[PDB]
C-alpha cells in the first residue's frame, strides 16, 4: 500500500488510518514537507533582548541558534561548525561576545562572518565557512523561523497578524516560566486535542471555570453575543474579529473567556497587576492564535502564552508553553509564579495523559477510523484536512 493509496481514499469526516500516527514513515514525510518546509513557532524575541544573547531548539534533527547582534538585528544559524560540524552554542540560552566553537576555536561573528579559523593556511577562504542562515521572520515579538531555503510565504499572515498582536507589545514582554513537557503521542493527536473542547468537559476541571466549552470558541457565520463581542473591543480598537486562512493553516479570533473571567487564574481575576500591552476593555477576552504545524497561544489583557509543538519521534512530541509579562512586572509584587501557571500545568498535563492514551489505544492493529462530530470536532477535520491537503501539495512533481 502507497501513501498515495491511503491519501487517495482519505474521506473528510474521519480520524486517519493507522500509519499516519504510528509509522515512521509517515513521520519521516512530516519531517520532510511540514516541519523542515513550514514556517515555525520558535521563541518570543524577549529571550533575546540583549545583543550576544543566544537560545537554541531542535527542530526535527536541525541544530538552530537564535541569536541578537549588537547591529540590533535578530538572525538564525545553524548550529554546526563549518569545519568539522561540532555544536557552536552548548548551554540552552547564554550570552557571548562572538560565535566561538569550542572544539577549535573558529569564531564567527554574530552575523555569520567567519573571521578567524587556525591555521588553514594559504589556500583558504572564511567567505565560504561561514554558518548557514535560516530564514527568519520577527512577527511583532514572535520570531518563527523556516528550514526550507524557498520559504512559503510569511508577509500575508504577518500582515493578518500584526493587527491583533501589536496590542500586546510583545516586544516590551519578558518570560515570566517556560514549561516544556513531551507527551507520548503522535504530533498529530496533540493537534487534534488541541483542536477540539469536547473532551474538556471531563477532563479539565480547572481552565473550565475560565476558559469557554461552547464549541463556537475553539471551533471552526458567526453567533450573536459574539459579534456583539468582537464589536466592543473593536469600537475599543481592539482587533477581534475571527479570521481565517484560506488554506485553514492559521486563525485569529478574540474570545469571549467564561462567564465573569478575567484571565486564566483560580479565581477568574488577573493573574498580573501590571498589564501587558493595551488590550481594551479590561474584559476583552482571550486571543486564540493557531498556527499550523508549530504554535498555538492565548493572548490575555494581563499576560501572554505561546505554545511551541515539535515533534521527536512518531509517538513523542515536545510541548512547549511559555509565560509572557510585561518587563516591569515583578514576580511577587505585580503577580504570583504558581498562581500565575497552576492553571495550564494542570491542564497541560490533563491532555498529555489524553494523548498518550490516545496514542497507545491507536497503536492497536484494530484501530480503524472512526467519524468525528460534526459538533465538537469540526476544528479537529479542520487541521486533519490542512494536514492531508499539505501532503498531497508536496507530493505531486
Ligand atoms: S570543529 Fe568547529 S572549529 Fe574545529
Ligand atoms: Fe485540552
Amino acid at each position: 500500500t502507497s501513501i498515495h493509496q491511503r491519501l487517495d481514499r482519505r474521506l473528510s469526516g474521519f480520524s486517519l488510518e493507522q500509519p499516519f500516527y504510528t509509522s515512521p514513515e509517515v513521520y519521516a514525510l512530516d519531517l520532510q514537507h511540514i516541519f523542515y518546509k513550514q514556517w515555525l513557532y520558535a521563541v518570543p524575541v524577549c529571550q533575546l533582548a540583549k545583543a550576544g544573547s543566544y537560545t537554541t531548539l531542535r527542530v526535527g534533527a536541525y541544530e538552530v541558534v537564535i541569536v541578537r547582534s549588537r547591529d540590533g538585528e535578530v538572525r538564525a544559524f545553524h548550529n554546526s561548525c563549518r569545519h568539522r560540524g561540532s555544536l557552536i552554542c552548548k548551554a540552552r540560552q547564554g550570552q557571548v561576545a562572538k560565535l566561538v566553537c569550542p572544539y577549535h576555536q573558529w569564531t564567527y561573528e554574530l552575523d555569520g562572518k567567519l573571521i578567524w579559523a587556525n591555521d588553514m593556511g594559504p589556500d583558504f577562504d572564511a567567505s565560504k565557512y561561514g554558518l548557514k542562515p535560516v530564514n527568519l521572520r520577527n512577527l511583532d515579538g514572535l520570531i518563527y523561523i523556516c528550514l526550507s531555503d524557498t520559504p512559503p510565504d510569511f508577509q500575508t499572515f504577518a500582515q493578518l497578524a500584526r493587527p491583533y498582536l501589536e496590542v500586546h507589545d510583545l516586544k516590551d514582554a519578558k518570560v515570566a516560566f517556560t514549561s516544556t513537557i513531551i507527551e507520548k503521542g503522535n504530533w498529530k493527536l496533540v493537534w487534534e486535542n488541541n483542536r477540539e473542547c469536547y473532551h474538556c468537559s471531563s477532563n479539565h476541571p480547572a481552565l473550565c471555570r475560565s476558559f469557554p466549552l461552547d464549541p463556537e470558541v475553539a471551533g471552526v457565520g458567526v453567533s450573536k453575543k459574539l459579534q456583539a463581542h468582537f464589536d466592543r473591543c473593536e469600537a475599543a480598537g481592539t482587533p477581534a474579529q475571527f479570521v481565517l486562512a484560506g488554506d485553514g493553516q492559521y486563525r485569529l479570533a478574540r474570545m469571549p473567556l467564561q462567564e465573569k473571567a478575567l484571565s486564566y487564574t483560580m479565581d477568574g481575576k488577573a493573574a498580573v497587576s501590571r498589564h501587558l500591552g493595551r488590550v481594551a476593555p479590561p474584559d476583552a477576552g482571550t486571543l486564540l492564535m493557531f498556527h499550523y504545524p508549530s504554535t498555538w497561544n492565548h493572548f490575555l489583557p494581563d499576560h501572554s502564552l505561546t505554545f511551541r509543538v515539535m515533534p521527536i519521534s512518531p509517538t513523542e512530541t515536545e510541548v512547549t508553553t511559555t509565560w509572557l509579562v510585561h518587563k516591569d512586572a515583578v514576580e511577587g509584587v505585580d503577580y504570583d509564579l504558581k498562581r500565575l501557571t497552576e492553571v495550564w500545568i494542570a491542564t497541560n498535563d490533563e491532555d498529555r495523559e489524553i494523548v498518550e492514551t490516545n496514542q497507545q489505544g491507536i497503536l492497536s492493529p484494530a484501530y480503524v477510523p472512526g467519524p468525528y462530530s460534526p459538533g465538537q470536532e469540526s476544528g479537529v477535520m479542520q487541521f486533519v484536512d490542512w494536514y492531508a491537503a499539505s501532503l498531497e501539495r508536496a507530493l505531486a512533481p
